[PDB]
């Protein structure tokens, strides 16, 4: 029993974090195989690099200096390529995510882990991280059997205390760009799907006093959900759902009449799992595998 | 920016999770040089679990009765003693993944991650809180049994807890790396109950100068309040009494924001007395009391949001 906004287990994501320096500035760099990702920011980046040689950019990974043999970019991420190949490099995917995804953060500065924390990618393609000076080129990750799949690389914070980052092959998540200009997060949503299957997590650790007799078509539950800035339910979403449905009884569109119903009515001082809001970084997949004890 | 509730790294805590097997019994073990911690349960036949004789179940069994699995490498057990309620294995094999370790016993109140385990393999890691009821508020299934809590600070991975039992309420029960429980527990399934537990107040005033930090400070007044008046109101709450200690222990986050800390008892007052009016504090509608002040100047920046 208990429901914990859970990480993966970081080590195999702690062996490949390097501090990269380059002029004044210092920042994280992700060390694979013979080359260590970092955000173009640490160096007109085209413009920039070309005046960069090997020896401007120091990286070093614990105690030992690693000689960078090579670099070039890719979107906004800069590849450096070294002389050694991480001996700690684990299986690994570069993967891209969507909104509502979930994945796990190991936040570094100078190239050490501080702390690894589980968060979502919002609708607005930013993340409510938590991120200090020097934490950039900290990454996400989720692990799958034995591979881990690189989803994020953090870049920056927006005004408002949230972060906003690209996926590993540099491509930034949302309409962010790197650099020192006017950007803000557009008006976020709730990530109705993940709420959905919080419910059910709460259902299954026996949290039942918000479900009802009553159950709604798909169409009046998104218009219901639309008047609350919460991201439409689809029938693929429905579908992923399917699972939990099938386990605690409660058809998912019965679960939407428990939801539309909290959000007309709201918690009345009680509480689901702890919260007293509804919870939406917990994926259908997050609820399944921490009710259920999956390993890595 | 940001307020998360963060575990520390898991890694140095990966690389010394074994996998403990006794009879039909499989839980985890924690292996540090040549030896294999795990809770002494792993003797138990499920029926002896009313009233085991630990004594007399150990005193059975042979070095060769206890298979240990690091990976899928089975370490060979070379000797077994109990201290408390963990099972020390001596093994053939000092673990080479062990890292710079001490093993401290911790008080209601403090926090730290779980890496929560089956089999031996590590499934997630989560941060948590001794409750001052001294269970902790885990998320743990049948076979967790001997995963364990720790904090790292300065590389070094201070281990301080031991799973050992889940209460009928759902909540999880253990002891120190030196077999002693937290609380009035016992390794036995004889009718035990958690007793009522309270909010951690000087956490719940270090997550309030968090939000300060943050640059929120909605909830605070013009108001101050003697340590006793704090104290009368908040037992009111079931919030555990404020301690000259943890008035001098907050005094650094006091110090930085310009917040005396009773002046912030006075806005937690005011919070338990009005509730949040549908406001947050730090992405929160609940009063959080699973950040100690120790965690808030690790994670927050050392300059206020003004
Ligand atoms: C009727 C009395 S009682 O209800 O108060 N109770 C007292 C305690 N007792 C007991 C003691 C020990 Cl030392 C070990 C185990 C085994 C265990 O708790 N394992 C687990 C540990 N973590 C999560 C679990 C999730 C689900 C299943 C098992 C879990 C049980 C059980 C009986």
């Amino acid at each position: 029993s208990g429901f914990r906004k859970m990480a993966f287990p970081s080590g195999k994501v702690e062996g490949c974090m390097v501090q990269v320096t380059c002029g004044t500035t210092t920042l994280n760099g992700l060390w694979l195989d013979d080359v260590v990702y970092c955000p173009r920011h640490v160096i007109n980046y085209e413009d920039l690099l070309i005046r960069k040689s090997n020896h401007n950019f120091l990286v070093q990974a614990g105690n030992v200096q690693l000689r960078v043999i090579g670099h070039s970019m890719q979107n906004c991420v800069l590849k450096l390529k070294v002389d050694t190949a991480n001996p700690k490099t684990p299986k690994y995917k570069f993967v891209r995510i969507q909104p509502g995804q979930t994945f796990s953060v190991l936040a570094c500065y100078n190239g050490s882990p501080s702390g690894v924390y589980q968060c979502a990618m919002r609708p607005n393609f930013t993340i409510k991280g938590s991120f200090l000076n020097g934490s950039c080129g900290s990454v996400g990750f989720n692990i799958d059997y034995d591979c881990v799949s690189f989803c994020y690389m953090h870049h920056m914070e927006l005004p408002t205390g949230v972060h906003a980052g690209t996926d590993l092959e540099g491509n930034f998540y949302g309409p962010f760009v790197d650099r020192q200009t006017a950007q803000a997060a557009g008006t976020d949503t709730t990530i109705t799907v993940n709420v959905l299957a919080w419910l059910y997590a709460a259902v299954i650790n026996g949290d039942r006093w918000f479900l009802n007799r009553f159950t709604t078509t798909l169409n009046d539950f998104n218009l219901v959900a639309m008047k609350y800035n919460y991201e439409p339910l689809t029938q693929d979403h429905v579908d992923i759902l399917g699972p939990l449905s099938a386990q605690t009884g409660i058809a998912v569109l019965d679960m939407c009449a428990s939801l539309k119903e909290l959000l007309q009515n709201g918690m009345n001082g009680r509480t689901i799992l702890g919260s007293a809001l509804l919870e939406d970084e917990f994926t259908p997949f997050d609820v399944v595998r921490q009710c259920s004890g999956v390993t890595f």
